DNA sequence: AGGCTGGCAGCAGAATTTAACCGGTGGCAGCAGCTGACCACAACCGATT
């Protein structure tokens, strides 16, 4: 499926350019690896081509995905558990899934709650992580000028 | 049939992994609103030599 030069999305790290395809040997068989150059912390990720779907690597979403995530990002009736730990584990396991809709849900919930009160060290760190990978995936989805994409996200969040 | 005493050997002391809400209360700290006494410059007196 994957080709050299494709821009795929890794689950917990956001965008990833597939820059080469290695052919390393483990247990005497040439399981080909693909190397991904993510840029969040400048790490090179190597995965087999077989377990790409098992680890859940995923192509970027289309314009139906864009209107779907904007539709879910502008939606009310988002009642949350009042317990701080329950809420934290809930949106952490939403963030770790790798779905654009779930990441947009986490950034809209924490954005409205930060606009309300301003939460915490851990939740501001989580909102920064989630919003930066959502901005990176959006800029990958439309080739649309990083930090101007941030202004786009701020505008569609503030509405 | 057992037992309690002799060297005997070993040991101790002394010297030179992760965080966050929520309630509620006492202390702080600053500031008009009186002060209520303090301070003072100046002027006005009470006999008295």
């Amino acid at each position: 499926i994957f080709k050299v030069g494709d821009t795929v999305v890794y689950p917990h790290h956001g965008a990833a350019l597939v820059e080469a395809i290695e052919t390393r040997t483990i247990k005497g068989e040439q399981k080909e690896y693909l190397v991904l150059k993510v840029a969040q912390g400048d790490l090179t990720v190597r995965v087999p081509a077989e377990n790409a779907e098992y680890v859940g690597v995923r192509d970027v979403v289309g314009q139906e995905g864009l209107d779907k995530v904007f539709q879910v990002l502008r939606a009310p009736h988002t009642e949350e558990p009042t317990n701080w730990s329950r809420r934290y584990k809930a949106n952490l396991e939403k963030l770790a899934s790798g779905d654009v809709n779930k990441v947009a849900e986490v950034v809209r919930d924490l954005w409205r709650r930060d606009q309300e009160r301003g939460l915490s060290a851990g939740e501001k760190r989580m909102l920064a992580k989630a919003r930066q990978i959502l901005v990176g995936e959006l800029a990958l989805a439309e080739s649309t000028d990083d930090a101007k994409a941030e202004t786009i996200l701020d505008e569609v969040l503030a509405a």
